[PDB]
């Protein structure tokens, strides 16, 4: 499961391997697949959707499944996660975007951080249920998050 605490343990190339593959038909259909995550995880988990002021009105699946707002929302949060994996290699860089984007969440947009890990969650069950290396890349991504916290 993905963890926001603790340290992850390095990726080996098996990993990465699996990871980069799984990736690719997601991050090429982001219209779509960016979509759907969004609508899952917005009717699993609807406290989360208060904190998403450029939602409000939509109240069901449909609604969310065909709002542009959604669409293009969405698109920003797979190319960051598109960022982590094209970084994968480099800490440094990865990193570096992820803390930048940590501290928007914190002292921009103030989101309750208890919820990167259900999103990440989401991300994972639409590239690869269950894979453990996908799992850790999302852990590392959930750490990050929480750094400006
Ligand atoms: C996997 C974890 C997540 C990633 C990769 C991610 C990524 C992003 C990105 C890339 C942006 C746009 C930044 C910008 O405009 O410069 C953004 C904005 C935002 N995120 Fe996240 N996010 C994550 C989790 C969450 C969660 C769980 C929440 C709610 C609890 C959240 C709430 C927001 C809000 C409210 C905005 C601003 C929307 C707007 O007014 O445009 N994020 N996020
Ligand atoms: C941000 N989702």
């Amino acid at each position: 499961p993905i963890v926001d605490t603790g340290s992850v343990a390095p990726l080996s190339a098996a990993e990465k391997t699996k990871i980069r593959s799984a990736w690719a038909p997601v991050y090429s259909t982001y219209e779509t697949s960016g979509v759907d995550i969004l609508v899952k995880f917005f009717t699993s988990t609807p406290a989360a959707q208060e904190f998403f002021p450029k939602f409000k009105g939509l109240t069901t699946a449909d609604e969310l499944k065909k709002s542009a707002d959604v669409r293009w929302h969405a698109e920003r949060i797979i190319n960051a996660v598109d960022d982590a994996v094209a970084s994968m290699d480099d800490t440094e860089k990865m990193s570096m975007k992820l803390r930048n984007l940590s501290g928007k969440h914190a002292k921009s947009f103030q989101v309750d951080p208890e919820y990167f890990k259900v999103l990440a969650a989401v991300i994972a069950d639409t590239v690869a249920a269950g894979d453990a290396g996908f799992e850790k890349l999302m852990s590392m991504i959930c750490i990050l998050l929480r750094s400006a916290y």
